[PDB]
């Protein structure tokens, strides 16, 4: 994954927990070897994975909680590192913005050459819910999508429950959410 997102991670690290805390995990992950994280640069995805697993082990929280509350802080990290007016530009409401998700990334992946974005459809219920789809060439990371909706909630100041329907580790084709929304 591109370097914004290591630098997202140690940055949420680090400001609920300090430097000296970030360097631990850091040595723990194998990366003390990394002085600072290029935004633009691709890194292998295992420097991810690594962190995380890292952070779990150092904070003594499982994985898949610091996955959630990296995807709520992603969307504010973005909003404020560089990508406010894209945020904006996809939408003034949730259902909207949902939609416009995969256009959102085809943005993206015009200044970022190697994105391997994820895939997201919306099937709509009602005017109040919707079964969202993802898709990604990469495992676990269906709990940062929980905390991303839970952000974008928050973003558009709407009540929002998720509850993932269907999931790969189970032997499903792809992660299915089931959303309901102010
Ligand atoms: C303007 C805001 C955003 C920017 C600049 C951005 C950019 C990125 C980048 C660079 C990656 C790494 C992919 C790679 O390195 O190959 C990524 C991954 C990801 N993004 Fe976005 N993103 C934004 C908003 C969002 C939002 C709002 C969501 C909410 C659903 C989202 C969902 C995801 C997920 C789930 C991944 C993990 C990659 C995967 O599943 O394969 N992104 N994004």
């Amino acid at each position: 994954m591109y370097g914004l997102v290591n630098k997202a991670i140690q940055d949420m690290i680090s400001k609920h927990h300090g430097e000296d805390t970030w360097e631990a995990i850091k040595q723990k992950a194998g990366l003390e070897d990394i002085d600072f994280f290029v935004g633009m640069e691709a890194y292998s995805d295992d420097v991810t994975y690594h962190l995380v697993g890292a952070a779990s082990e150092v904070l003594g929280k499982p994985a898949e909680e610091l996955l959630i509350a990296f995807g709520e802080y992603w969307v504010t990290y973005t909003s404020e590192e560089g990508y406010g007016e894209l945020l904006a530009s996809a939408g003034d409401s949730l259902p909207e913005f949902m939609e416009n998700l995969d256009n959102l990334h085809a943005r993206v992946g015009l200044s970022f050459p190697q994105l391997r974005p994820p895939a997201f459809e919306c099937q709509h219920t009602s005017s109040k819910s919707m079964e969202l789809h993802y898709q990604s060439t990469r495992c676990g990371l269906a709990p940062m999508v929980l905390g991303l909706l839970h952000g974008l909630g928050k973003r558009f100041q709407t009540k929002v429950e998720v509850t993932q329907t269907a999931f790969r580790e189970t032997g499903e084709d792809h992660d299915i959410f089931s959303i309901k929304y102010e």
